[PDB]
């Protein structure tokens, strides 16, 4: 998928994880997010098309994928241990880095 | 040092990041606060004195340390990198794991 | 790309990190690997073609590839702050998790 | 306890750990070692007693300990989720930490 059919994965995602119920449902929801971030960690958002691939601002971008990864990945080790209120509410962490990218790059 | 001296120690070191105008005071307050961040690991909360060393309650408070630790860990690379205002807004990630583990357990 | 050539720009790179003689060709070769690791996040490999996309051992190999883009992460932070020669010996970490994905999935 | 009680800890769980038959025995180890790093993260060992608190060798130091959690935190994770074998396995990560930091700084 290109960033934008990411981002539509990203948000559809992360509401079916603040309206989640039960817990495969939560899993697969944070599985999907962990799918779009690696896929979307290789592309070139419309605002730095014109800048060096290795720019300070494309080195900036993508640590924000690596933020975003590394929370998923402590989410889906909650909601693998039956902790699955703890990932629901590790949404306000993700919210966070989805902002900081968007501010600067969206 | 006790629970309480540990948080005036994030608290104190979280402001002077917001309102630092040198990358040394940044690094400095990121450090003192990760030494506060161990040093707090070892605690037992008033919520939780009643529970046992090894009660999912003190495991999942503990985890709240790992968080924080893992966050000052990246903003202290991002500011040793010259990224010194995104190791400052950081510290908007760093709130969110603060306010998270006083709603459950302070 | 398909499993088989993310792997040999895995193998390359991690070349390219161990004979490296300059800042610039490790970073590169660092950026790279986290582009085939997020790339290899999707694939299916052959031992688990029959095993479904959420089973556990399809879950279980996936974490592989979170531990090596973790690695790639901090390897490029201490690469970025002047201590190169620091994120060259990362790759002695890389080559641990190389090696257990190849006994538990190849 | 200072920092040779601390190893002392590392290196006796890090053998319960090769040896552990149970779950709660890898569990208890593990958790065991998290408590030594972050009580260890604060001291200066004594290669590095005539150098500057905030000299490139404790920051490096420091950094250490700081690999050395992140690694006990997603062992901890594998084995509260049922994956007691990959726990223990992970064991050979750690090694590798102890001997990075050992080759500068024992
Ligand atoms: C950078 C590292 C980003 C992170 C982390 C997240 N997003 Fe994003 N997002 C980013 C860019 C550069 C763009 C613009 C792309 C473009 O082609 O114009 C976006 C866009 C969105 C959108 C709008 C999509 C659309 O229909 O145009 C949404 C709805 C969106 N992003 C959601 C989103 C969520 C929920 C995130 C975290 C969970 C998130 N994004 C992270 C860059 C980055
Ligand atoms: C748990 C994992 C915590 C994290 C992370 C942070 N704090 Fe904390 N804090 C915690 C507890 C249990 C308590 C109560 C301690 C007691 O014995 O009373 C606190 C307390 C504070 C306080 C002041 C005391 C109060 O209002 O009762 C402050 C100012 C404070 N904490 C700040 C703070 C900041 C800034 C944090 C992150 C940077 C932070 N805390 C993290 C538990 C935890
Ligand atoms: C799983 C999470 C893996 C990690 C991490 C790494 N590799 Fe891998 N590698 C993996 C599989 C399943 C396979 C077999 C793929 C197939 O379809 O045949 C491989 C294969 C290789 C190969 C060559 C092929 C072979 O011997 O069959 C190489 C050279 C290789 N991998 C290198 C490599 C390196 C250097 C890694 C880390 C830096 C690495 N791999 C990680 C699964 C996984
Ligand atoms: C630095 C970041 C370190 C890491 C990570 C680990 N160790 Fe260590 N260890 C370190 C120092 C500086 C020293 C010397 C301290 C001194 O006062 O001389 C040590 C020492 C040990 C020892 C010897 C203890 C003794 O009786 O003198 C052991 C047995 C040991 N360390 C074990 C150990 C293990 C098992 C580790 C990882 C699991 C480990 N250490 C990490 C510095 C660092
Ligand atoms: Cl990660
Ligand atoms: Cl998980
Ligand atoms: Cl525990
Ligand atoms: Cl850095
Ligand atoms: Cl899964
Ligand atoms: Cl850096
Ligand atoms: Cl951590
Ligand atoms: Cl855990
Ligand atoms: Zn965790
Ligand atoms: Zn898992
Ligand atoms: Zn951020
Ligand atoms: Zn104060
Ligand atoms: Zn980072
Ligand atoms: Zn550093
Ligand atoms: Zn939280
Ligand atoms: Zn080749
Ligand atoms: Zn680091
Ligand atoms: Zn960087
Ligand atoms: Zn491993
Ligand atoms: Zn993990
Ligand atoms: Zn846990
Ligand atoms: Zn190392």
């Amino acid at each position: 998928a290109d960033l934008e059919d990411n981002m539509e994965t990203l948000n559809d995602n992360l509401k079916v994880i603040e309206k989640a119920d039960n817990a495969a449902q939560v899993k697969d929801a944070l599985t999907k997010m962990a799918a779009a971030a690696a896929d979307a960690w290789s592309a070139t958002p419309p605002k730095l098309e014109d800048k060096s691939p290795d720019s300070p601002e494309m080195h900036d971008f993508r640590h924000g994928f690596w933020i975003l990864i590394g929370q998923i990945h402590d989410a889906l080790h909650l909601a693998n241990e039956g902790k699955v209120k703890d990932a629901q509410e590790a949404a306000e962490h993700l919210k966070k880095t989805c902002n900081h990218c968007h501010q600067k790059y969206r």
